């Protein structure tokens, strides 16, 4: 026995906050926890305890901490087949990384509708609020690798393998509702200008480089989601605070073989919510796991992620109302003109037991569709449809990637497709073709129909020639990035110009500064004269008079592009730093515990060490890290308890905490002599809207502090900001 | 033409310091520079400027910028071949990335030797001075994959591939002189302790987890290399500023036949120099490829890193006459003991072209070998000779990836060898085995001798039962981490405390950190109270009374294995910081850019915006980047000259460059009104040491400056960091 006698070593199963216990493999932390999907993977799940150790062919090992040699200090032996086997594990472990997406972190749940939507899809999936579907979720970045950074700037993709009855549906989405192209065949071009440049592999999980921006300032049609993307939208605070959009016009099709026209929403039922740049970027280096861990920590702790998935429908005989094409996916459909119909509520329950089994190797694609689905022309979809079959012949090792234990269907699938490398499914039908007498034909085709029907396609019409040519209705570049820019609150706009000039601060060549600060002027010339003086850049006359782009089919904005016009905060499974001394009022500690835990906020404990201290009134306090350990930008808010405050006062890490926390306007509450720290901040007598103070932490401190914290981030304090020092 | 009229976007093809210009593939910006190897690789380079853009099968293309469509709303059609090659390319483009040192950043230079070692060894490339032997080297991190930061706290990888005339010989080595393990068959349980965890794949980059020290703390041999990078031999500056090692006890072989054991070490011509904590970890989210681009830019300007090559070399008959086996590569050779001969010098002169072409598919393998060199029975030695070899039919996709250029020997290769996947050659041998006649035997064997001889095995006479037993000797773990102890400055010391104490705090187990405090008590009491005081830990009085281990051969210490104890710096091609003003003094920066220049030091001249900005004289000066776009934590040293202050006197970001340069100890220089800085960092009027001030950048301001940078930070200033908020 190596595990302690008191059996620390284990995790307890049951959902614990997080930092209370380590985490573990999901079927070890919440053994109750189980779907359809779940259930089905037990077959290929291996345990350990009380099992003797072997090789992969099942013979026991004796001794697994030496080689086979002649002699103790002689030469390995070729006979040694355990070490051969053990090594060559180990050196073929890896498979390529996805080419783009190739960081993500992803979990376990289900989906139910709220009501059938017979009427408009024969969608098995939505035919009956009782049918519960699992689900497996991948959210990701797009530009790094597995092994590059969570709180990056970059677009988030949000991927749901959706197990139905009828097959599987993969719902392939990212956190913004357009894309920077409009046809697939420039996807290449796109991915590389913005991946690592070819020469030297830099920069890792950044747009901020020459080649992304050349491309940006030559192809106008990238303006709208680069916009996106400078905002805070591409920064996010979680994986559980961002939207999720479809990004193309897809169809469903009901019983009658009606088409509706159909974008894919999700909504965070946690609402939305970003960090700031300086603290994502910074976050980057404190904890570049830091959204991985966070989602499965929600998980262990019961702060199940949910979303509610939406549709916008417009009829088929729709299609021309708009000022915009609905097949460009450089333009959105704004909720102000076609609403967001709710449809059902997705909940993310339980972790991964394998990151590499499960994680790794699933295989999201948006061309597994089911009956009651279909495409569109949308051209950049329709590549999509030849790239994510095709690529997992590198990435999985071949066609055999549906026996991969995560992408396998619950459904049936029987069909006369065989062999390939890794086969592991034994076909016995005597036929592996059709039509064939010698099994009767089986198994057999299916007539399309209302329920458990074989796929067919909508009749769609075409009509013209074969040509290489963009429709001139996708030729509008400006409007849409306009209606973004005038939708955001002023510090949205703020965030976005600095966002501009970071990054094209950063593009070595300034002729590509100028172009793409040209392109700004044909947008908005507030946007355009901001980030040109960031720049040191002066717009031309002819730049200051160009006419704007025209409003979106009336509109001059659209709130719900906003991240933060409209409240929708919440603050279960927030969390808060609280910084300790060496004799804490327990008096303070015990209310701010108190109405922490009442809104399902959690706490970490912080102090210069580690270890424990001792309240005032005898109470051990047990630390959960160092200020230098976990630092500010892994909180939302920040809590000072009075007691002994000479301990930490001139303690430079403690101070430096409030300033970052401060500067990255989080709330921050102080409580007795804590309120000393008040100068650190500079914080005048009479106080400042967003730093919460009183003698003690109860009667209203802490609900002043939690509706700070509803409200996220304490934008009125902006302006006082670039006088600190931090 | 989409080039600016200016030509502004092509950089100059001659030495440039860092940023002056855009970075280039190295056959653009040093098309002069060549070697054996590089003019070999001329028959695969490929070019680009003023060819048609093609399929790969040579067909030109006219519109790269849209699918093949039945009208231009229309749906994409399966003959669109360009589309499909495109797109099938992009889908594959990623091959699997190493198991262990994924990120790393390599560059092509050349050896020579410093005189003829054939009295003893045969291998070719050491028999003449004047024989020049190309080489590429990468250098790499282990832990993270190959989109990871580069500044984490880790041991670094440092691999040479000699293409010499008798074969590839690569000296495959690390930055310490140790490994954690001693037999090969754990390598996989200490890489997968290491390693991301598997449930959730954290944490990214870094040892700081519960498995990687319950590893530890089970297995005392992982003691030596753990202390190596807890201390700040794991976070070096640069590549070019942290030393090499073979690891193992190889042998050289001479004409006769004698064999002499041999170590290896790469010593840095530009001195050793590490970061501390704090900017590493910062500096992974500011810079993740920080390292990568000083690399390259340091090539660029013509800071070629220069390595000199040397060997401990140890009689036969002296196998047994110290108190620890030299097969053990948990033991190190001290060079009080055994000095290291400098047998010649490397330089790496050229960045590559294409990053994955040459970096990514190089594939290194210490059992690649020549005439002259030999293995010894050291058994992690033994098991590497395995896995380099084998990993590779994975990684670089089958036996043929020696006729991937980079690899390639540029000595004559001939053989009986036949097909494989992507084979290369075309073979018009009649013959495909040996022995024939109809080839008359060819191509033929050669018998061993002392100059283009066939390979034969140094006959070691081995006498032993088949046994898995670690030999007895290899059975001591504690006095070579107690002499590393012993051998470092007082500020080396507490580095290495804090190592210890930062990543045992991120231990969510608390007894794996107790387990780790006893074996610290097994090394020095004085290093394992620091560490447990650090994490409440008290130590009892067994602890207390743990006898030291034994003297290393009669040594107490050897400063030799200190980064800092023997004065070694170079201030060429270090980087300063001039933080500027809206009126700067003219005169200040002449002269200090005078001095900087006479002593190849680089310079950024930084502000609060990009552009220019005008000095009192007229002079206008162009802006790198902001105070927040390039960090102190990218710079060695950071000048303040006079002009308007008052413009940046309450900027909060200038004012934290200049304490965040202090907390971390660079030296920094105040001249004339820019003294009104000392008060941000709290240094009295009469001054500090580190600290460098006058009325104005005269002759001996610079000299005390670049004194200060010579000596790489100012380790008295600890002492007075704790207190400064930053
Ligand atoms: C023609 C335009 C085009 C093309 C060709 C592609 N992409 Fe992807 N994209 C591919 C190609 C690849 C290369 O096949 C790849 C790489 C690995 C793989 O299996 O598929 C992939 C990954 C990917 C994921 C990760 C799924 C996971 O978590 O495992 C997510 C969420 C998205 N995508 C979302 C997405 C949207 C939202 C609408 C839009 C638009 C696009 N993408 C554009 C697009
Ligand atoms: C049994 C003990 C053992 C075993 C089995 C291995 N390692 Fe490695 N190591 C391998 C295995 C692999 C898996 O073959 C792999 C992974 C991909 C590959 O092709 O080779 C590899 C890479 C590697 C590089 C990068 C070279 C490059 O830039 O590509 C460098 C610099 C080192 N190593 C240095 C090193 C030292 C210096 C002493 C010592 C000791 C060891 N290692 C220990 C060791
Ligand atoms: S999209
Ligand atoms: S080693």
């Amino acid at each position: 026995s190596l595990a302690p006698e008191d059996g620390s070593h284990r995790p307890a199963a049951e959902p614990t906050p997080p930092g209370a216990q380590p985490t573990a493999p999901g079927s070890l932390k919440a053994p109750d926890t189980r779907n359809e999907k779940l259930n089905s993977l037990e077959d290929v799940r291996k345990g350990s305890e009380n099992y003797a150790l072997t090789t992969n062919q099942g013979v026991r090992i004796a001794d697994d901490q030496n080689s086979l040699r002649a002699g103790s200090r002689g030469p390995t032996l070729l006979e040694d087949f355990i070490l051969r086997e053990k090594i060559t594990h180990f050196d073929h472990e890896r498979i390529p990384e996805r080419i783009v997406h190739a960081r993500g972190s992803a979990a376990h749940g289900y989906f139910q509708p709220y009501k059938s939507l017979s009427d408009i899809t024969k969608a098995d999936f939505l035919s009956d609020p009782n049918k519960i579907t699992p689900v497996f979720v991948r959210f990701s970045t797009v530009q790094g690798g597995a092994g590059s950074a969570d709180t990056v700037r970059d677009i988030r993709g949000f991927a749901t393998k959706f197990y139905t009855e009828e097959g599987i549906f993969d719902l392939v989405g990212n956190n913004t509702p357009i894309f920077f192209i409009q046809d697939a065949h420039k996807f290449p071009d796109f991915v590389h200008a913005v991946k690592p440049e070819p020469h030297w592999a830099i920069p890792q999980g950044q747009s901020a480089h020459d080649t992304f921006w050349d491309y940006v300032s030559l192809q106008p049609e990238t303006l709208h989601n680069v916009m996106w993307a400078m905002s805070d939208r591409g920064i996010p605070r979680s994986y559980r605070t961002m939207e999720g959009f479809g990004c193309h016009t897809f169809r469903l099709i009901n019983a009658e073989g009606k088409a509706t026209f159909v974008r894919f929403h999700w909504k965070p039922l946690a609402g939305k919510a970003s960090l700031v740049w300086d603290e994502a970027q910074k976050l980057t280096g404190r904890d570049p796991d830091f959204h991985r861990r966070e989602l499965w920590e929600a998980i262990e702790a019961g702060d199940f992620p949910e979303y509610e998935l939406g549709f916008q429908l417009i009829p088929e005989e729709d299609e021309f109302k708009f000022d915009f094409d609905l097949l460009d996916p450089t333009k959105l459909i704004p909720e102000e003109l076609v609403p967001v119909q709710r449809v059902g509520k997705m909940v993310l329950n339980r972790n991964p037991d394998n990151f590499f089994a499960e994680n790794e190797q699933a295989a999201f694609h948006p061309g597994h569709i089911v009956p009651g689905l279909d495409f569109t022309n949308d051209p950049l979809l329709q590549g999509r449809l030849f790239s994510y079959t095709d690529t997992q012949i590198s990435r999985l090792g071949g066609p055999n990637f549906h026996e991969i234990p995560i992408n396998r269907p619950t459904a049936p699938y029987h069909n006369f497709q065989r062999d390939g490398m890794h086969r592991m499914g034994i076909d016995t039908n005597p036929a592996n073709y059709e039509p064939n007498s010698i099994n009767d034909n089986w198994p057999r085709e299916t007539p399309p129909g209302p329920k458990r029907g074989g796929f067919e396609s909508y009749q769609e019409r075409v009509e013209g020639n074969k040509v290489r040519e963009r429709s001139p209705s996708f030729g509008e570049y400006y409007s849409h990035p306009r209606l973004f820019w005038l939708s955001q609150t002023p510090f949205e706009q703020r965030h976005i110009v600095d966002g501009f000039s970071f990054e094209l601060s950063k593009v070595v060549r300034p002729y590509i500064r100028e172009r793409v600060v040209d392109q700004l002027a044909h947008i908005d010339l507030t946007l355009a004269q901001a980030v040109a003086k960031n720049l040191g850049i002066e717009l031309t006359d002819d730049q200051l008079n160009i006419t704007p782009p025209p409003d979106v089919n009336g509109l001059k904005k659209d709130p719900s592009l906003s991240l933060y016009a409209i409240p929708d905060g919440d603050v279960k499974g927030r969390v808060v730093a609280i910084l300790l001394n060496d004799e804490v009022r327990s008096a303070d500690l015990l209310a701010i515990l108190k109405a922490l835990k009442a809104k399902g906020v959690h706490a970490k404990l912080l102090y210069s060490r580690m270890g424990e201290v001792t309240a005032d009134d005898g109470t051990v306090l047990p630390i959960a890290a160092t200020f230098a350990g976990a630092p500010s930008l892994t909180v939302d808010a920040v809590i000072v308890p009075a007691g002994n405050i000479a301990d930490i006062a001139d303690n430079g890490d403690a101070n430096y905490y409030l300033m970052e926390a401060y500067k990255h306007l989080k709330p921050i509450a102080l409580a007795g002599d804590a309120r000393k720290f008040k100068a650190t901040i500079k914080i005048a007598d009479q106080g400042e809207e967003g730093i919460v103070e009183a003698d003690s932490a109860d009667g209203s401190f802490m609900d002043e502090l939690l509706t700070l914290m509803a409200a996220h981030r304490v934008w009125s304090r902006i302006p006082k900001i670039d006088k600190i020092p931090a």
